[PDB]
């Protein structure tokens, strides 16, 4: 089990200059020959020749054309082959293979595989050599010609990088086609896809160069209606970079391929963009909502790849989050230009502080620069994604937009066709830095301990006014608790932007400021204040922390009712659901753990259910930011603020927290409801597919999430409202009509006609499987049973899959229930996945992720379903690795 350590990176002792390949696809095998142009590097020694190669069936191997004998001149062990330095020659030279590959078998979804009709291949991040030999590392940079042939009544539509540069007819009803690709590569940016495909397209001139870029948008043909959105959003994506960031494609032709399976969402190959079906292809009737800002965020990007990713690369995998993290942020920044609503920005923070802040505690805990990993696959987290995200975006608050710009384009201007590390980046935001500061000796030296060190750091603050002097001050403290990979914490450069707003009149006291936290703790006094402010914090949520604000629910509340920052607001209001949830739970748990005949509850604050109703009556307000308001924290948001989590506890506070509210505001939600159908369901645009009012659709999700809590509280004749809602036209109500009606004797009368709607779109009974899975039912497992024989079946699609299971493993009563039969299911889906597929068998384990952090009865069963898991013989490295590392064993 082969440790790699950041450390430890060297330079290969081999060059690779020139890649050219023929594939070729029969029905029962494809054939792949390869030359290399190689050369001797100036850092080689003498060394081995040893390429990657894994499940290559070797017809043969030569050196300059010459054949290489198995056993006495190389050897491999479907791994590595390794060509003894002996016969390795000392200048340029030339290595050619062919190997048999079976695209149809592969069912992983890595290197060369088939997708229902289409040939497609996934080489990020160790995939290449799934398809031939390769020194399989991104800092290999060579140049491809690449020959593609195949039937072609099955496979007319060929493509590959780069230019294609001949098309030709081949005996036996076959066709090939020839792409030249001159600009080096990794060859992790390599794709080929082969299939019966049908486009859209359209031509993009760009906005100072004036190149016309041809724009290929492709599926199958059942699905070529869907394909109008992606197209939309693709011409979106490249109006942003050319006018936030002033950077223009550079090839003449860029194409996006949907595919029915991929372990993902999408990925960046030059030129040949490759998605989930579920990432690309959408319509009014067959689609929820959510799938239009999916669409908008995956192509965008992936189109933001090709110049954080594609023109400026990375040295290792180590530098993963100078890619990842750094193209979140830009597709960030694109998303909320384009939606133009708050929500957008409120719903990745409401990710990252869920999902991520729960990695970020838990075994897995690592910083968005790693050490060492042991699988490349495990690689690609939430850490080092969206923590990532937000360690890009802090530069931003930091410089201001003018700065940053600046900074950025120094990056891509100096790093442009070259590899680089996390280090360049800094250098290059340093550089911004400095001209902002006016100051030379300014550096971000600090900064660079966002990248090294793990753990979710704690803000902390305290406060004084001082009347007669007309003075602030905010005390602040940063804490970062130890883990497994620091001892001792460092303080970080914290950025922290802040407003003071007068509780008398709403009105903010001071302009922009952003507080600079560069020690552990520090005092911020502001003068000329002429009455007590209440502090509105980390506006924008602008440093990825535990906030700790130190406010009264009162303060919260005027906050929450009065503040200018979407996210304060939201916070303020998480917050004073977090301390009711917290003094609830002990309440419940201290009953139940004394046996109590009786006991009492503390009511939820009657002043935070009347702003709760002001904001609601607020015509001017925002329908997305209600919706957030009238829903609890997440429960993956929750546990961490909890030690031993009792899940049915949590279950019973969350129940009478929201029985407290509805009590209250139910009629108001009915109210609601009903005067919000004519703007949230009009149809006006329904057939027009290039017409998104995301403004719209969150009045859709505002009545959604009002009908749920309705049903739950089993409003006066709900059900009434229940089965019309379930006649809309709109999928993300006659879904949601299915879930709400699962506290009524109508649901499997709901479950069949929704069924009935959702079976001949591939996609769409992918979300139907989804609210199922995620019915609030007491036959729940019953229910999946019936799935698993009736709908699901043997599918190895892995969002077959993970539709039937994932949902489900977020109902907090069933899922945790305390027999185990939870945490049993969902491992045997795990191993039985495993075999075809360690990729998405490692997804399935996200459920487990919190295992220590639950109470001690179950805590125990899922260790002991893991350890079972990890006791079985055929276990795949990729799970292996990960459950080591998870159980701290
Ligand atoms: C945030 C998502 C939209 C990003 C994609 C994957 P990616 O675009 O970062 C690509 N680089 C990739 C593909 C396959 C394996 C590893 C990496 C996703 O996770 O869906
Ligand atoms: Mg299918
Ligand atoms: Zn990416």
């Amino acid at each position: 089990p082969k440790i790699h350590y950041r450390k430890d990176y060297k330079p290969s002792g081999f060059i690779i200059n020139q890649v050219t390949l023929n594939i070729n696809i029969h029905d029962q095998e494809t054939i792949v020959r390869s030359v290399l142009d190689m050369d001797i590097s100036k850092h080689n020694v003498g060394e081995d020749l040893v390429f990657d190669g894994v499940g290559l069936k070797i017809n043969e191997i030569s050196i300059n054309n010459k054949k290489l004998v198995e056993g006495e001149e190389y050897t491999y062990d479907n791994e590595f082959l390794t060509i003894f330095s002996k016969f390795v020659p000392k200048s340029k030279f030339a290595f050619s293979s062919e190997v048999i590959i079976h695209p149809e078998t592969n069912y992983a979804l890595t290197g060369l595989y088939k997708s229902k009709n289409i040939i497609v291949s996934q080489c990020e991040a160790t995939g290449f050599r799934r398809i031939t030999f390769f020194i399989d590392r991104p800092d290999m940079m060579a140049k491809y010609d690449v020959t593609v042939t195949a039937d072609k009544e099955k496979y007319p539509v060929l493509l590959s990088n780069g230019d294609k540069v001949n098309e030709f007819e081949i005996p036996g009803g076959r066709h090939g086609a020839r792409f030249n690709d001159p600009p080096l590569k990794p060859c992790y940016l390599f794709a080929v896809v082969a299939g019966d495909l049908k486009h859209l397209s359209a031509t993009y001139i760009t906005k100072y160069t004036k190149k016309k870029v041809e724009l290929y948008v492709f599926s199958e043909e059942k699905y070529v209606s869907k394909l109008q959105w992606a197209l939309e959003c693709l011409k979106k994506s490249m109006a942003f970079d050319e006018d936030y960031f002033g950077l223009e494609y550079d090839l003449s032709r860029l194409n996006l391929v949907a595919v029915s399976d991929f372990n993902v969402g999408a990925m960046e190959n030059k030129g040949l963009n490759i998605f989930n079906a579920n990432s690309l292809l959408a319509s009014k009737k067959n689609s929820i909502d959510f799938s239009y800002a999916r669409i908008l965020t995956v192509v965008g990007h992936e189109y933001f790849h090709q110049y954080t990713g594609n023109r400026v690369t990375l040295r290792d995998w180590f530098q993963l989050t100078l890619k990842e993290g750094l193209t979140v942020h830009r597709e960030n920044l694109f998303s909320e230009e384009m939606t133009k609503t708050v929500t957008t920005r409120l719903s990745h923070v409401d990710l990252l502080r869920s999902v991520q802040f729960l990695e970020d505690s838990s075994p897995l805990s690592h910083p968005i620069r790693p050490e060492s990993y042991v699988s490349m696959e495990n690689f690609y987290t939430t850490t080092v994604y969206d923590k990532g995200s937000e360690v890009m975006r802090m530069y931003l608050t930091i410089l201001g937009e003018e700065y940053y710009k600046k900074g950025f384009d120094i990056y891509i201007k100096k790093n442009d066709g070259n590899t680089a590390t996390c280090e360049d980046f800094n250098y290059a935001m340093e550089q911004a830095y400095k001209m902002k500061k006016a100051d030379n000796s300014a550096n971000l030296n600090q900064y660079l301990l966002w990248f090294s060190q793990s753990g979710t750091p704690h803000v902390s603050f305290k406060y004084n006014y001082d009347a007669e002097k007309k003075q602030y001050s905010i005390h602040v403290n940063q804490y970062t608790k130890p883990d497994e990979n620091q001892k001792e914490k460092k303080p970080l450069f914290i950025p922290i932007s802040v407003g003071l707003i007068n509780p008398e009149n709403g009105k903010e006291m001071i302009s922009q400021t952003t507080l600079e936290l560069t020690k552990e703790s520090d005092t911020f006094v502001f003068n000329n204040i002429a009455v007590k402010p209440i502090p509105s914090l980390f506006r924008g949520f602008s440093a990825p922390v535990y906030i700790e604000d130190q406010l009264t629910d009162e303060e919260r509340i005027l906050l929450l009712k009065y503040d200018s920052d979407a996210f304060v607001r939201y916070n303020s209001c998480t917050n004073i659901y977090m301390k009711q949830i917290l003094m609830n739970y002990n309440e419940f748990l201290k009953a139940k753990n004394e046996k109590l005949e009786s006991f009492q509850l503390t009511p939820v604050n009657a002043q935070f259910i009347d702003a709760i109703k002001y904001l609601l009556e607020d015509p001017h307000a925002d329908a997305g930011f209600k919706s957030y308001i009238v829903s609890l924290p997440q429960d993956r948001y929750i546990i961490n603020f909890v030690s031993n989590l009792d899940t049915d506890v949590l279950a019973d506070t969350k129940e009478y927290i929201y029985k407290q509210i509805g009590d209250k505001l139910n009629d108001v939600y009915y109210k609601m409801f009903k005067s919000l159908e004519a703007k949230a369901d009009d149809l006006t645009y329904f057939n027009d597919e290039s017409h998104v009012d995301f403004d719209q659709m969150n009045m859709r999700t505002l009545r959604n999430t009002l009908l749920s809590l309705l049903s739950k509280a089993q409003y006066p004749n709900i059900l009434n409202e229940i089965i019309e809602h379930s006649k809309s036209p709109y999928p993300s109500n006659w879904l949601t009509s299915l879930s709400v009606s699962a506290y009524f004797d109508k649901y499997f009368e709901l479950y069949d006609k929704t069924y009935k709607l959702s079976k001949d779109d591939e996609l769409l009974l992918q979300e139907w499987l989804k609210t199922v899975s995620r019915s609030d039912r007491k036959d729940i497992y019953e229910i999946l049973k019936k799935l698993e024989n009736e709908v699901l079946k043997d599918s190895k699609n892995p969002n077959d899959i993970r539709a039937v299971y994932l949902p489900f493993t977020n109902n907090l009563r069933r899922f945790h229930d305390i027999s185990g039969k939870g945490y049993k299911l969902i491992a045997e889906v795990i191993t039985k996945t495993d075999k075809f597929n360690p990729m998405v068998a490692t997804q399935l384990c996200e459920p487990f992720k919190l295992w220590n952090k639950l109470d001690t009865k179950r805590q125990e069963l899922m260790l002991n379903e893991m350890n079972t898991m990890l006791q079985e013989p055929q276990i795949s490295n990729n799970l292996k690795e990960y459950l080591l590392r998870l159980t701290n064993k």
